[PDB]
C-alpha cells in the first residue's frame, strides 16, 4: 500500500463530473473542480485544467495525471505550513499517508480545527488521538471514510485496507 491506493480506494474514479458527498461538482479520483452550484463553471474548470475541450468527460489517463498533481499539491501544502509540517515530520510512513490522507479530502482550511487532534498525535497518543479525531463533523458526516483514516493514526498499519 501507498497513499496513491489509499486515495483510490477511498475516492474511486468516475470519468464524468459527479457530485462528491457535499454536492460538489468533481471528477476523476476525487478531484474537486467548484463549489458553483453552475454545471457550465464546473465544466469552464475542468477544461482548463486538462487543456482541451471535454465537455465533461475526461479519459483514465487524464484522471491519473490529475491525481498525481492533486496528491503532490496536499503534501507540498502539508510541508509549507508551520503548523502541520512538524506534526508531519514526527510522523512514520504510514502515519503519513493518513495525513495526506485528510487534507486532501479537507484542505488545510478543513484541518485547521484539529489542533488538539494534532498535538496528540505528535505526543503519540494514538488512542487519545482516535477519540478526539472521531469527535467531529468529518466523522459524522462520512464515518466510513474516517473509520478507516483514525484506525490508520491509531495502528500505524495498513489493516483497515486491507
Ligand atoms: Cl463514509
Amino acid at each position: 500500500m501507498n497513499i496513491f491506493e489509499m486515495l483510490r480506494i477511498d475516492e474511486g474514479l468516475r470519468l464524468k463530473i459527479y457530485k462528491d458527498t457535499e454536492g460538489y461538482y468533481t471528477i476523476g479520483i476525487g478531484h474537486l473542480l467548484t463549489k458553483s452550484p453552475s454545471l457550465n463553471a464546473a465544466k469552464s474548470e475542468l477544461d482548463k485544467a486538462i487543456g482541451r475541450n471535454c465537455n465533461g468527460v475526461i479519459t483514465k489517463d487524464e484522471a491519473e495525471k490529475l491525481f498525481n498533481q492533486d496528491v503532490d499539491a496536499a503534501v507540498r501544502g502539508i510541508l509549507r505550513n508551520a503548523k502541520l509540517k512538524p506534526v508531519y515530520d514526527s510522523l512514520d510512513a504510514v502515519r503519513r499517508c493518513a495525513a495526506i490522507n485528510m487534507v486532501f479530502q479537507m484542505g488545510e482550511t478543513g484541518v485547521a480545527g484539529f489542533t488538539n487532534s494534532l498535538r496528540m498525535l505528535q505526543q503519540k497518543r494514538w488512542d487519545e488521538a482516535a477519540v478526539n479525531l472521531a469527535k467531529s463533523r468529518w466523522y459524522n458526516q462520512t464515518p466510513n471514510r474516517a473509520k478507516r483514516v483514525i484506525t490508520t493514526f491509531r495502528t500505524g498499519t495498513w489493516d483497515a485496507y486491507k
